[PDB]
């Protein structure tokens, strides 16, 4: 599939630098014909087939394909995508308020019922995903942004889907890997992916948002990916002594090592806690 292949900078100006990952560039911007703004995401491409650098076609045209799909008040919206020689260029959604998690970081340790209201827009966008079979695979609080800080009322949208994907026959079997400390054993162990792996994902965003601590991070990524295949880790009390007993219950059954027990993302909306590499 082809992109818009005009100059973007005739139709948009930019402005500060929102982020950034190993092969893109998230900066403000605005529409000249509307004076609407947006974020656009800068996604070097592959400069040959063999090339370790930059995102293949196939890669960015996924990412492309599923935003394309999703509207819900929970994940990003797309709005254009531009293509030069060099990069495929994403005009989607601006969400302000920074990420989850510049919000952790900056701010005091959570009470429940802060993390239970962000939890909760989580399970939303994700239920939302599920239901349509997408996968997001990188769920992690630096892709958690909020739309607003400020209306606080703090709202929240999912992004970076560029590991997200169709799951239409129940699992994908292809290297896909996230960052270690958020990803599910099976991802770890180079099997069979699905959506589990994104439950196993909010259990360990779910621990940090009551704690403030990562519950399987070691000194090294090896240390942290074997902890997580283990399933080594516990609540210190130290951290969760104020932590009520069906909060640790919630986490306990999405860090589940066996996909097919842990909790689908159906039965994490009815926890009686929610119902009202290298
Ligand atoms: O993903 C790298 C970092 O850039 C930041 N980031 C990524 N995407 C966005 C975005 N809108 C997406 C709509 C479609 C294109 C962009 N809006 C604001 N910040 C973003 C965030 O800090 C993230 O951790």
């Amino acid at each position: 599939t082809v992109f818009r292949q005009e100059n973007v900078d005739d139709y948009y100006d930019t402005g500060e630098e929102l982020g950034s990952g190993q092969f893109a560039v998230v900066k403000k911007c605005r529409e000249k014909s509307t004076g609407l703004q947006y974020a656009a995401k800068f996604i070097k491409k592959r400069r040959t087939k063999s090339s370790r650098r930059g995102v293949s076609r196939e890669d960015i045209e996924r990412e492309v394909s599923i935003l394309k799909e999703i509207q819900h008040p929970n994940v990003i919206t797309l709005h254009e995508v531009y293509e030069n020689k060099t990069d495929v260029i994403l005009i989607g959604e601006l969400v302000a308020g920074g990420e989850l998690f510049d919000f952790l970081a900056e701010k005091e340790s959570l009470t429940e019922e802060e993390a239970t209201e962000f939890l909760k827009q989580i399970l939303n966008g994700v239920y939302y995903l599920h239901s349509l079979q997408i996968a997001h695979f990188d769920l992690k609080p630096e892709n958690i942004m909020l739309l607003d800080r400020n209306v606080p009322k703090p709202r929240i949208k999912i992004i970076d889907f560029g590991l997200a994907h169709k799951i239409d026959f129940g699992n994908e079997f292809k290297n896909i890997f996230g960052t270690p400390e958020f990803v599910a054993p099976e991802i770890v162990n180079y099997e069979p992916l699905g959506l589990e792996a994104d439950m196993w994902s909010i259990g360990v965003i779910t621990y940090i948002l009551l704690s403030g601590a990562s519950p399987f991070l070691g000194d090294t990524k090896q240390e942290t990916l074997a902890n997580v295949s283990a399933v080594n880790y516990e609540f210190e009390d130290e951290y969760f002594s104020n932590t009520s007993a069906l909060a640790k219950d919630f986490i306990r059954r999405l860090l589940v090592k066996d996909p097919k027990k842990r909790m689908t993302i159906q039965d994490s909306l009815q926890h009686p806690w929610i119902k009202p590499q290298f």
